[PDB]
């Protein structure tokens, strides 16, 4: 693997690429992984890196950036919004499509939770660029999720930011999120979709993967439940099943 960078609107996104041996023989498929809210390109217990490594062993490249304001990338988290991440994700797809090592007919998008929201929107907006889509615990109904939290925590939405445990969430994030109908913008994508969701996910309930199936994908979606797993699959058994399900879906 190798650290990589991508400039967007004058700021630097920082990431990793994993390029398999097979790229010498031929242009290879690639997975682009988009991380979740307050997450990073690594995700808990190295989940995204472990996926990259398993994909690489199967001859599949991968690319994963920290969004601006997250992880190692330029910017502050308070300025992040979902619309900005969508724009950055589109720029990352552009970047992988410019990579002569990558088969542009076999680019797969993967997103975790809010990154799955972003992935599902990007795929809906350029379906012909996206051969397969992987949604991990996709937070389709995040507005309801953030709505539910401001009621429980009595969050004052006039504030310029909300301090989410040391991650500052700007007011612009809420205003922007309220304008995004996720299931509508995702609906046009007709490729195969894998939804992976932990059955004990308290952050995004696993019924939401059914919602994506009912509202966006229908018979093209494969819903794969991980029995007992929490939101980020914080368990070796759970993570092994997650990784193998992904590899089975892209092989």
């Amino acid at each position: 693997q190798k650290a990589i960078t991508l400039t967007h609107r004058g700021m630097t996104l920082r990431g990793m690429e994993h390029i398999p041996e097979k790229s010498l023989d031929e242009k290879v498929p690639a997975v682009i992984l988009f991380h979740g809210f307050t997450g990073t390109k690594l995700e808990p217990h190295r989940l995204f890196l472990k996926i990259s490594r398993a994909l690489e062993k199967q001859g599949i490249a991968s690319f994963r950036f920290d969004f601006l304001g997250s992880g190692e990338s330029d910017g502050d988290f308070e300025e992040m919004t979902v619309s900005k991440e969508i724009e950055e994700a589109h720029a990352i797809v552009d970047f992988v499509k410019r990579d002569g090592r990558i088969d542009p007919s076999h680019i797969y998008l993967l997103g975790l939770s809010m990154g799955g929201l972003v992935a599902s929107v990007v795929a809906g907006e350029r379906p012909n660029d996206v051969a397969k889509l992987i949604l991990m615990a996709p937070a389709g109904n995040m507005y309801e999720l953030i709505t539910e939290t401001i009621r429980q925590e009595n969050i004052d939405v006039t504030a310029p930011y909300f301090d989410h445990g040391g991650n500052l969430v700007g007011r612009s994030f809420l205003e922007d999120l309220q304008t995004i109908n996720v299931f509508e913008r995702a609906k046009p994508y007709d490729g195969p979709v894998l939804l992976i969701h932990g059955t004990e996910d308290d952050v995004v309930p696993h019924r939401v993967s059914h919602l994506y199936e009912q509202l966006c994908y229908g018979s093209r979606a494969t819903v794969h439940l991980i029995e007992g797993a929490n939101h980020t699959f914080d368990g070796h058994r759970w993570e092994t099943e997650v990784i193998k399900t992904i590899l089975g879906f892209v092989s």
